[PDB]
């Protein structure tokens, strides 16, 4: 069965908009979000649909586009380092749970070069 989805609202918790986090949305999310190999990153790994009982025993802090967009788009986060995690972490988990040349690792390999392009820009915080 699927976990449930990362959070991506609790009232309770210190957020922010900061100028660094909305380029986060505008600039960084947007370019990886139109991109052809973004579509298995826009929303959590439906472990059931593709048959991975797996990939939840192997993945432990799952994160996806989907849910970077939600936390963007609801002013979750505190800082853009928090965000920046959440790319790194599904990168990093596509990397753990697939083998290298696969067609999915060559697709975040391809999201991460630009994520890494649009984050040299990050503007000093305002
Ligand atoms: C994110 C993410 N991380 N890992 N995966 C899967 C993990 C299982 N793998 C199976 C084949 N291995 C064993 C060689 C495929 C990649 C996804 C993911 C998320 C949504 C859809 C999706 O569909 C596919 C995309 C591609 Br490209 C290729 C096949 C499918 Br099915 N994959
Ligand atoms: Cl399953
Ligand atoms: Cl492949």
């Amino acid at each position: 069965m699927n976990p449930p989805p990362p959070e991506t609202s609790n009232p309770n918790k210190p957020k922010r908009q900061t100028n660094q986090l909305q380029y986060l949305l505008r600039v960084v999310l947007k370019t990886l979000w139109k991109h052809q190999f973004a579509w298995p990153f826009q929303q959590p790994v439906d472990a059931v649909k593709l048959n991975l009982p797996d990939y939840y025993k192997i993945i432990k802090t799952p994160m996806d586009m989907g849910t970077i967009k939600k936390r963007l788009e609801n002013n979750y986060y505190w800082n853009a380092q928090e965000c920046i995690q959440d790319f790194n972490t599904m990168f990093t988990n596509c990397y753990i749970y697939n083998k290298p040349g696969d067609d999915i690792v060559l697709m975040a390999e391809a999201l991460e070069k630009l994520f890494l392009q649009k984050i040299n820009e990050l503007p000093t915080e305002e």
